[PDB]
């Protein structure tokens, strides 16, 4: 599972397709939060429109009605703010990532991204010679082991050729030859297996240099997405932060003033003059 | 049309039933806003839960992953905030109004509010005498025209007499009886009519005093609800304003701090040592 194993570089190459996937994930994440902002804003607008009508058609008038009516304005202003959050999330943030994704990942007409194919081809090139050599080394490995294995089998051949009745002179003096055949045969493949081994060893330095070369390029492409993510995220934080927006605090300073403008006395003074004792009256008199 | 007309004090009595209804309107208004605040919170909670899972299972790791995850924590903090707005609107404001409504208005077994029935009884009792005197004046009025018109019924007959060729003897004088007596009651009813009028005009002062006494009582009761509405709306105002929450700004300070912690280089070093050239490798050797 080590990077240096043949083909294990694929994990690094995979990170490229993953990088494109992560940009799409972030985009969906933000799109989803934007819908949530719009939803809260829309429910507030609906609530404001519904209650503006109910208060207006209801029996509450005067300065107290204005105090109550101020809450519909508050909801409408909080809604505008969340619609701005949504607008900033989609028009700026979402679009910025959508465009970066497009400028960094290019489809190769055949499927997949050109940057992935590039990385893959660079790693192959850099691994090709070493892989070829490692290949012959393995062959020389299964060879030496094939010899050793075929040795003891012959060593026990003439051995188990004693507890047998029909033990001809040749049929027994010849089976002892196979042992000698395998004897040097093993030492033979041995040197073979040893040659390729040290040949591989002397070829690893170059091999590692080429692999680290390609890996570094990948690290550089990845660094771009990572820095880009931090940059956009700092911008998303700003768009969501309503705690440092004066316009938000203004909503409530204004709401408070409207409420404080409620004047019980003045309201009742009007009622007296327009619906109570304060009303003029045409008292009865002689009428013929 | 005027407050002083018999029975027109009803509009003042109605304000009482309306006062109770307005308390319920306010409650529903707050209740409706509370559901909206909870809904936004519910959506934030879900968005956070969903993305935490998608981010953790996805291919983004290191400090950049932590920066992204900071947004799930923000949605959670904001959710708790809005859940609390709902809690304050319902546990404090809604309840406060509900308790005020139960202490200010008392439903009676026979139906209707005690304080509405009191107002009605109070006005009736303050208007009873004057109303009775008015009817008297009304009777003297219609009884005056009855004779005032009864005379011109016989007086006209005087003409229907001259037109009578027969010119009946005493039957002519007989008509001269319904002309003197009829014009006789005209002076009687007149004096009566003017007498009852003078009487009404005499009791009018006490009438106004009695009505204004009951009216002032209705004004003071209404004042209680108007002042209460102002007091509670200021509390609602404070419960809606998230700027009033000490840690509101900390949510965004923490989010920003977590994002700033994103370190492309650090993340890249990790990948190399754990997934790249930095990994250990058991280079091939002589095996047997």
């Amino acid at each position: 599972d080590s990077f240096w194993e043949v083909g294990n570089y694929k994990r690094t190459v995979k990170r490229i397709d993953d990088g494109h996937r992560l940009c799409s994930d972030l985009m969906n994440c933000l799109h989803e939060r934007a819908r949530i902002e719009k939803a809260y804003a829309q429910q507030l607008t609906e609530w404001a429109r519904r209650w503006r009508q109910l208060v207006e058609k209801g029996p509450q008038y005067g300065t107290v009605e204005k105090a109550w009516m101020a809450f519909m304005s508050e909801a409408e202003r909080v809604s505008e703010l969340h619609l701005e959050v949504k607008a900033s999330l989609m028009n700026d943030d979402f679009e910025k990532i959508k465009n970066w994704q497009k400028e960094a990942f290019h489809k190769q007409m055949m499927g997949g991204f050109k940057e992935t194919k590039e990385a893959e081809d660079g790693f192959r090139k850099a691994q090709k010679p070493w892989a070829k050599k490692l290949k012959e080394v393995e062959a020389a490995k299964k060879a030496h082991h094939a010899a050793c294995k075929e040795e003891k089998l012959a060593i026990s051949r003439e051995a188990n050729s004693k507890a047998d009745p029909s033990l001809n002179p040749e049929q027994l003096k010849k089976l002892q030859d196979k042992i000698e055949k395998c004897k040097q045969d093993v030492l033979k493949t041995k040197e073979k297996y040893e040659k390729s081994l040290k040949e591989l060893d002397q070829g690893t330095p170059q091999y590692m240099e080429n692999m680290e070369q390609v890996f570094e390029q990948c690290q550089q492409f990845e660094e771009k997405r990572l820095r880009f993510f931090r940059e956009v995220l700092l911008e998303v934080q700003k768009h969501l932060d309503l705690s440092n927006v004066a316009g938000y605090k203004a909503i409530y300073h204004d709401l408070e003033q409207s409420i404080r403008a409620a004047d019980a006395v003045e309201d009742l003074r009007w009622f007296r003059a327009n619906h109570g004792p304060g009303m003029a009256m045409n008292w009865p008199q002689f009428e013929e």
